[PDB]
């Protein structure tokens, strides 16, 4: 169907993520945590237009930090990691379904799942010094863990709390944690280069692309936004 090959407009982040998206060579789909976006149908058409346009396809689910965004809205930790563990699952059965359907390897992954790669710790690193030493690139950092803050807290109907500092610096360990997959996913996973995908604009990104940090994408990544349209 070719429907399916035009179920998403694609747009880059830069010309260099618009090459890399038009290699075709591999896309990490962004499988945000309480986000009402991602039912099982949205992941099914995520993976089915993903099949039909790109040579390796790639899901990336969240790791363990994701408890803290729901510590940050107050969850105690034991039943936030027990949500976590649920929502993930969830998450890997629709993707692993879509996957078998279009005759792919069953490739998904969290973002925890790294921590023995040199690329992905590395990355991890240089996030972690300049979100303490540079506070422009904190304040970007923090302001990504206010908007997965409050989309958490929308999905889960908790628009009535207030999203304080402390809520903020403990949600940004979540935002530190799925960073190196936006500045190096290809090279962390072992691609030539890759796109990662999502439904909303990287502002942080867009900064990163004007030269604002010492911090710099991969020169083989790439970050496309999905969009469908009529
Ligand atoms: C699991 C990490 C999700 C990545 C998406 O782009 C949203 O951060």
């Amino acid at each position: 169907q070719q429907v399916i090959k035009d179920l998403f407009y694609v747009v880059p982040l830069s010309r260099n993520c618009e090459k890399i998206y038009k290699n075709k060579t591999h896309i990490l789909l962004g499988i945000s945590p309480f986000n009402s976006k991602f039912s099982q149908n949205y992941i099914h058409q995520l993976i089915d237009w993903s099949s039909k346009n790109f040579k390796n396809v790639t899901v990336l689910l969240a790791g363990d930090e994701a408890k803290n965004l729901l510590e940050a809205l107050g969850t105690p930790t034991t039943k936030a990691e027990r949500k976590v563990r649920k929502e993930i699952r969830r998450h890997f059965r629709f993707s692993e379904e879509a996957l078998r359907k279009n005759g792919r390897e069953i490739d998904i992954y969290t973002f925890s799942d790294f921590k023995n790669n040199k690329i992905y710790n590395e990355v991890y690193q240089n996030v972690i010094y300049y979100f303490e030493k540079d506070e422009k690139f904190r304040k970007s950092c923090l302001a990504m863990s206010h908007d997965a803050l409050s989309s958490a807290a929308k999905s889960l109907n908790m628009e009535d709390i207030e999203i304080t500092d402390n809520m903020l610096f403990h949600a940004v360990k979540y935002v530190l944690a799925e960073l190196p997959f936006f500045l190096s996913g290809a090279s962390i996973l072992g691609y030539k280069e890759s796109v990662l995908a999502y439904h909303r604009p990287w502002k942080l990104g867009e900064k990163i692309k004007n030269s604002e940090f010492y911090i710099k994408m991969s020169d083989n990544q790439g970050y496309i936004i999905l969009k469908q349209i009529n």
